[PDB]
């Protein structure tokens, strides 16, 4: 079982400077927005899922853009209710191939997407920007 | 309902460049680690109800520490099994406010928190440390 550690201390009015493996960054009120940073931590998750599969899979690939919106309940606590995912893969990438770097990602290897999936309705989405 | 966006862009090797509404940041391969992402995420979110609270409660708080721990399944989607979060007030805290605060915070008002409680088991502590 792989242990992950982060330590947070405070930095400016209900901020935090975070200290992670790579560095430190300030979350919190003036800092980073943490539902913000949770968005940022789904996508990237999946997207080191679905770059690494396309690799796979032949693809040249020139770019991968994901575009994430959360919208979030108006009662405590103000979880998203939805999240939208959509996977823009810009080069030479065939729809098949992203279409199965999306799924591998979001139904078997994304590690933070898995874990906030039980409460909160996903629409996901992709599609294919073919370029030299 | 509020509605949150960020966009990624591959930046270098199964990496993405994260714009969310402060700036930018690297998470993936080469940056900022995903999973260690979402621990910062739960711990800001938290440690910002804490903030509130532990001011609204009339303490005189010199620094916030919150330390997270997670331990992640061996097989995929590796998402963390347990979660443990240890949040140390410093200052003329009073063990009770504290408490009060961390309760709150992860009961009612932690909307990241919220949204992967779920999906594991989380073990909450806290500490105060009387300083002037």
């Amino acid at each position: 079982m792989e242990v992950k550690e982060v330590e947070l201390e405070l930095s400016s009015e209900a901020t935090f400077l975070s200290k992670t493996s790579i560095g430190e960054i300030t979350a919190g009120e003036k800092g980073l927005n943490p539902m913000e940073l949770l968005l940022v931590s789904i996508g990237s998750c999946s997207g080191v899922d679905v770059y690494h599969i396309l690799k796979k899979k032949r693809q040249e690939v020139k770019d991968i853009k994901i575009f994430l919106k959360g919208k979030r309940r108006e009662k405590h606590p103000k979880i998203y209710e939805e999240i939208e995912i959509k996977y823009v893969a810009v080069g030479k990438v065939e729809e098949k191939a992203l279409e199965q770097a999306v799924k591998l990602s979001t139904e078997k290897y994304c590690s933070v997407l898995a874990m906030v999936k039980p409460s909160t309705n996903l629409k996901i989405s992709w599609e294919v920007k073919w370029e030299e």
